[PDB]
């Protein structure tokens, strides 16, 4: 009754979980391609959830095993490993000091769950090659936010499998809050809402206030989950922050999927999407043009927002898109 070697070398990586930096990759091969699963129950356990919700252990691992396995094993960068790594870095961001006792059970609840199925059942290819190929998503959700209205869906749908309903004890107040937050939050991550998202981060740092010290005051939905909107944004760009070693991962499979979509466009006489030609590809300066458009204007208002908890991965993120500059040959 006690753990075989593997998952003692799995639960030493876990005792990570709670730092920027986790050796995710690691974590996906100790447990079997489970990262999703062992990540989400460490987090449950560890922030309570279990209790607090009155989830029973069986049906927390049955619904997160299913989950799991409706990402796709073949996609090289929207896979469950992605998904665990959204998870462990909004778990870290809703620790960050300035939001010390600022969410309730209810919203950490939503934002971890959000952020699990954020990317689930992700066929590898952008809206826009949904839309452009006539396919069934696209018609079913008219062009509009396809993939994250699909990924909800699903998240959703999967609770209705035998023994998979993680929600059975929620009031039915708490349901409908709880499915409302994670509606906003998924639909947040389509990158096409991500100028006003930071607009209106930008607006609520130049009218931040403050109570008993230091902590953020959000005192209406409108900015609780515009904050946890932008969290879980800051999250799922949140590659280029991390040690080298991890960002370099993530660039090699965010590459691979865009090119295998430009292989599929180049084949269909499609035209080949913005860095998705890997005969006409310069990966060192799109990531450079990614950093200084998207992730650094989002990292430092973040940084703002929470000032200064955030300083040393907007360091880490400067010095990344320094070692990708002095690589431009
Ligand atoms: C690790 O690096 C990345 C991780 C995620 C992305 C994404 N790009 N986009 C949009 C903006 C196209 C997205 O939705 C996501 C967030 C999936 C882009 C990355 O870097 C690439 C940009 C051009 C080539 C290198
Ligand atoms: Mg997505
Ligand atoms: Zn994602």
């Amino acid at each position: 009754g006690v753990k075989t070697e593997q998952e003692d070398v799995l639960a030493k990586e876990l005792e990570d979980v709670n730092k920027w930096g986790l050796h995710v990759f690691r974590i996906a091969e100790l447990s079997g391609n489970r990262p999703l699963t062992v990540i989400m129950h460490t987090i449950f356990q560890e922030r309570d959830l279990l209790k607090t919700f009155k989830i029973p252990v069986d049906t927390l691992i049955t619904y997160l095993m299913t989950l799991e396995d409706h990402y796709h094993a073949d996609v090289a960068y929207h896979n469950n490993i992605h998904a665990a790594d959204v998870v462990q870095s909004t778990h870290v961001l809703l620790s960050t000091p300035a939001l010390e006792a600022v969410f309730t059970d209810l919203e950490i609840l939503a934002a971890i769950f959000a952020s699990a199925i954020h990317d689930v059942d992700h066929p590898g290819v952008s809206n826009q090659f949904l839309i452009n190929t006539n396919s069934e998503l696209a018609l079913m959700y008219n062009d509009s936010s396809v993939l994250e209205n699909h990924h909800l869906a699903v998240g959703f749908k999967l609770l209705q499998e035998e023994n998979c309903d993680i929600f059975q004890n929620l009031t039915k107040k708490q349901r409908q809050s709880l499915r409302k937050m994670v509606i906003d939050i998924v639909l947040a991550t389509d990158m096409s809402k991500h100028m006003n998202l930071l607009a209106d981060l930008k607006t609520m740092v130049e009218t931040k206030k403050v109570t008993s010290s230091g902590v953020l005051l959000l005192d209406n939905y409108s900015d609780r989950i515009q904050v946890l909107q932008n969290m879980v944004h800051c999250a799922d760009l949140s590659n280029p922050t991390k040690p080298l070693q991890l960002y370099r991962q993530w660039t090699d499979r965010i590459m691979e999927e865009f090119f295998r979509q430009g292989d599929r466009e180049r084949e269909r006489g499609m035209e080949i999407s913005p860095m998705c030609d890997k005969h006409n590809a310069s990966v060192e300066k799109s990531q450079v043009g990614f950093i200084d458009y998207i992730v650094h204007p989002l990292w430092e208002t973040w940084a703002d927002l929470v000032h200064p908890d955030a300083q040393d991965i907007l360091d880490t993120l400067e010095d990344n898109r320094e070692w990708y500059q002095s690589t431009i040959p």
